């Protein structure tokens, strides 16, 4: 399938070059997946959600997404224009409230919310979590991602956006899980992502057009938009038996388009995902 005038990041997740607008993708488009957004909740309303789109747990007064964010990483995982997986079930976890931060004890609970949830959930092609948010490092933290990764989710998590070691922060600096950092659309690591020997993969980061609250759309910069971009990519990967949750991020890093990032601190992998499509 090719759709045309579609943002960078997705057609930049199915080329071998940047500087290209269509987006190439098997039309399975992750039908059969399920994937958890753990954020500021999703506005499943939107008509780009198309019905597949569903709140399944919050922590505060509601389930809506008052602040966007996580309407646009939900957005870049799988709605119909700006998503990876076009056909993916996605389920919104509200861990954070509408100014977009959160308790760390609120964030754990809310991982090992998806570790069980997702027995509730029908997902024969596997299951996705998302994890566009971290703080300051913590044990806990990155112990709740690993069980969520160990249960028979495959996790992908924000570098961070302090141009700085993402050792130093959680759950970017969990081994277990994949962690994503962000680049631009001429292959540039972004500004503000963060690096070093943590991160897996990178995917597109700066100027994401996306979802957003209001059955709107605007476009912003992060590694919260790189991360969705390599959630969305595992759903799809899943959806073909090409691999599985606990082997995705390493078949991602396998496939990834090699070498072509600029800016990439020495000790840090220059690899950026890709679908490996042949149309």
């Amino acid at each position: 399938a090719a759709q045309t005038n579609a943002p960078w990041g997705l057609a930049r997740i199915s080329s071998t070059s940047p500087g290209t607008s269509t987006y190439y993708y098997d039309e399975s488009a992750g039908q059969g997946s399920c994937v958890y957004v753990i954020d500021t909740g999703i506005e499943a309303s939107h008509p780009e959600f198309e019905g597949r789109a569903q709140m399944v747990k919050t922590y505060y007064y509601s389930s809506r997404d008052g602040n966007g964010h996580g309407t646009h990483c939900a957005g870049t995982v799988g709605s119909r224009t700006y998503g990876v997986a076009k056909k993916t079930q996605l389920f919104g976890v509200k861990v954070l409230d509408d100014n977009g931060s959160g308790q760390y004890s609120t964030i754990i609970a809310g991982m090992d919310f998806v570790a069980s949830d997702k027995n509730n959930r029908n997902c024969p092609k596997g299951v996705v979590a998302s994890l566009s948010l971290g703080g300051g490092y913590s044990s806990s933290v990155n112990s709740a991602a690993a069980r969520l990764q160990s249960s028979g989710v495959m996790v992908a998590v924000a570098a961070g956006n302090n141009n700085a070691d993402a050792r130093n922060y959680s759950p970017a600096s969990e081994p277990s899980v994949c962690t994503v950092g962000a680049s631009d659309r001429y292959d540039r690591r972004s500004s503000f992502s963060n690096y070093g020997s943590v991160l897996d993969i990178f995917g597109p980061g700066t100027d994401i057009l996306s979802t957003w609250i209001g059955g709107s759309t605007r476009s912003i910069s992060g590694t919260s938009m790189a991360t969705p971009h390599v959630a969305g990519l595992a759903a799809y990967l899943m959806t073909l038996g090409k691999t599985t949750a606990a082997s995705a991020c390493r078949y991602i890093a396998d496939t990834a388009n090699k070498g072509d990032l600029s800016n990439i601190p020495f000790g840090t992998v220059n690899l950026l995902a890709y679908n490996n499509y042949q149309a």
